[PDB]
């Protein structure tokens, strides 16, 4: 059982939870891989069984009748059919473990909120485009954000996925140049390929919302346009910098990832978009200071008649600050939510004493946690973590092209 | 059966074909990564031949004359004895090694620039003194900061070993009050309770540079005084903000790690301490802001008029980023060696690709290479690195006590 401690208190807890870790990372005795971005019925029973005994010890059920019946209409299921189904509730309590259990989300003080949308009846590529527009539009709120996501229907023999080509329901284009640049966000060049080819007329901004590819089984992927007025956006402008607002820079407000699996108790939903809201790092530092994204900095630091000719000067770190604050003020200014990496650092440490209390642990990938500035200065730098897996989960995918 | 490491900023891929070399198994298992974790007789022959034939091999020396040779004194030296002496050429070699195999230095593209002093001679507390005293004045060099390491006597078994009771040579007095709490250094608590048990006056600041405390083999420590001409140090300025001066800070030009363990060919030295220069996030960042260290950030920010109500305003972001510019201001005008942690992160990413051609990869410790401000804006954030346990090393040890 592995010892953790908290530096900057001085606190010690032991990781018990860590020994039901399920499936295996990559790294060894020999070496650590933790760095790293991208690391039969009768195994589909045993995960199966699990998850049904995770369910009812949540319910206070454990041993019950209820849950030894279910158990054998799980095995009776798989038998029958090779595959079995998920019950409302116990779909609902396997899309909130999954989020509990995600190691590289600092939001999960947040776990128990989560809406569920039931599209397991989702037919076709058309009715998957109006649940993704009823997400969109009830997590919206309109600013008021709301954690939500949508499952469609599972993985199941004799039928291909249903898949969301799109890495977020809501994405800017970005367009390979003339002299060999991208206009727009560089991060997108291949789905604004896929969405041109498969008949998108593109535009030429640096902010246009890109259109969704939704494939239904055995079928090619469909385009969908993102009614506007569904889209909410945040143009940034900065509280003393007013020439920032003439950069022409925005974002949107919904972060809903739609790329990834969703594993329950065996099952598998390749389709199963979910979205919280932003904390103001991903957008202020990533989106837009990432030498291999918008690319920012160096323009803001010139702007700011920074001295960008040595490195001693930390205009790099005087950029990167304001533009931070230039997103937490303008989406507070719109009435977005959001959260800055101080207030969802402190969160995320209660939700560790949460955890300890209630499971003997938390799986937590140091590396994603700690925010992409002022790291030491939140406390989750100063934390020992344990990094391992847990099912019910979420889990990368291949891209379907 | 070779990792793949991606940098992600430039979708570069290599190889780490050097991880094949692994010897003192790290913590991580594939069921749980413990990557962010501080702290995780004739076996000597073993280490020996490794090691010297590390030492032939670097040299386009190995399969000849002179190779064989020295195998079969260091295993006549071991029969005879139980243990060897170095070759000097060789303790220069493995100090050189065991910095370059430092998974958690970000210098490490210094590594071929190193001054061995060999103290295997030595004898008490009294010479002991006098070899650290040559050390710091050398490596000081009235600010142009040289890379040194003092090799004091190997350890041999049924005799104490020499140890140095400081952490560092240079460290500053932590003094407890009437309610606990601390004026000093609240990391050096311990070893400053220590020193002022053995004989010290304790004085009444905030930057009191504590005695040594060294100890010669079977028997209890000396203090000594640091000849204070010999300490120096830089008082904190910054270049605009003129009241920042009367905060009164400083901290001292050397850091000489002198509680580690250097590990070659089998031979253990507890008492080897090493020194090279500042990184200045290292003093600006978390010497002097850790909550749990000099915890400044506040004080600095009500000198900023900085909003302190609210944890979106970023001040302790703004707190930092000028504390961290005024390390590097002061230290260049006193014309002290220090290195900001763009330029450092800069050579570290040019030392990668050094060791690819040179071995086959390179051990890196992400959470340790990252800086502890700004870490996505340095080049190291974006790169995959694989960790492991080369020899010869540094290795950390316990207290003497
Ligand atoms: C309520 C507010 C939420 C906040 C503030 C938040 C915060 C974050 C952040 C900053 C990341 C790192 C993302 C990146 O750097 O690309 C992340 C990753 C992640 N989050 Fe959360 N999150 C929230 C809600 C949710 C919800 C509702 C779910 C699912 C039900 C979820 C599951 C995940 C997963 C699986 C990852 C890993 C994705 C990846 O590796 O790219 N989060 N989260
Ligand atoms: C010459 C310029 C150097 C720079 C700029 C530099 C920078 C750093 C930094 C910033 C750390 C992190 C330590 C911490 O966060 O407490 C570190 C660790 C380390 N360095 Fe270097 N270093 C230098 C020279 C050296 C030398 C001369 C040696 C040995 C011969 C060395 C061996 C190590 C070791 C063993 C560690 C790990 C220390 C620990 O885990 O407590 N470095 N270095
Ligand atoms: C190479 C490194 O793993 C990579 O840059 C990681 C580091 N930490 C991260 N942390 C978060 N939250 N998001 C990320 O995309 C990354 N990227
Ligand atoms: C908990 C975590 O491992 C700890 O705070 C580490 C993180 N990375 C670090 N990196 C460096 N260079 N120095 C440190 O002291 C630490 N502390
Ligand atoms: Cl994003
Ligand atoms: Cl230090
Ligand atoms: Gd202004
Ligand atoms: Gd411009
Ligand atoms: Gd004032
Ligand atoms: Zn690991």
């Amino acid at each position: 059982f592995p010892r953790v401690k908290n530096w900057e208190v001085g606190s010690i807890t032991y990781d018990t939870l860590s020994a039901q870790a399920q499936q295996d990372g990559p790294c060894t005795p020999r070496r650590c891989l933790g760095s790293l971005v991208f690391p039969a019925p009768e195994q589909l029973l045993s995960q199966a069984r699990d998850f049904i005994n995770q369910y009812y010890s949540s319910i206070k059920r454990s041993g019950s009748q209820a849950h030894e019946q279910r158990l054998q209409e799980v095995e009776a299921e798989v038998a029958a059919t090779g595959t079995y189904q998920l019950r409302e509730s116990e779909l609902v309590f396997g899309a909130k473990q999954a989020w509990r259990n995600a190691p590289r989300c600092v939001g999960r003080i947040q776990w128990g909120k989560l809406q569920v949308f039931d599209a397991r009846d989702c037919r076709s590529a058309q009715e998957m485009f109006t649940y993704i527009c009823n997400h969109i539009k009830y997590a919206t709120n309109r600013g008021n954000l709301r954690s939500a996501i949508t499952v469609f229907p599972q993985r199941c023999p004799g039928r291909g996925d249903f898949r969301i080509w799109n890495s977020q329901l809501v994405r800017y284009a970005g367009y390979r140049q003339q002299d060999g640049s991208v206009r727009g966000d560089p991060a997108n060049v291949e789905i604004t390929e896929l969405c041109i080819q498969h008949g998108w007329t593109p535009g030429n901004g640096r902010f246009d919302v890109l259109p969704l590819l939704l494939q239904a089984p055995d079928e090619p992927p469909e385009l969908f346009l993102l009614p506007p007025e569904l889209v909410l956006e945040v143009p940034l402008e900065h509280p003393t910098l007013e020439w920032f607002a003439a950069l022409g820079l925005r974002w949107y407000a919904l972060p809903a990832v739609s790329n990834m699996l969703l594993e329950i108790g065996g099952l598998e939903f390749p389709a199963a978009p979910f979205s919280g809201w932003y904390m103001s790092t991903q957008i202020g530092t990533r989106n837009l200071c990432d030498p291999h994204r918008y690319n920012i900095l160096e323009d803001v630091a010139v702007c700011m008649d920074l001295d960008t000719r040595t490195t001693s000067s930390l205009w790099k770190d005087k950029a990167a600050v304001e533009i931070n604050v230039a997103v937490l003020h303008s989406y507070q200014l719109a009435k977005v939510t959001i959260v800055d990496h101080h207030a969802a650092t402190a969160s995320f440490m209660k939700h560790l004493e949460n955890e300890q209390k209630a499971r003997g642990g938390c799986p937590a990938d140091w590396a994603w946690i700690v925010p992409p500035i002022s790291g030491s200065l939140t406390p989750v730098f100063h934390q020992e973590m344990v990094n391992y897996f847990l099912s019910p989960a979420f889990r990368y995918q291949p891209d379907p092209w």
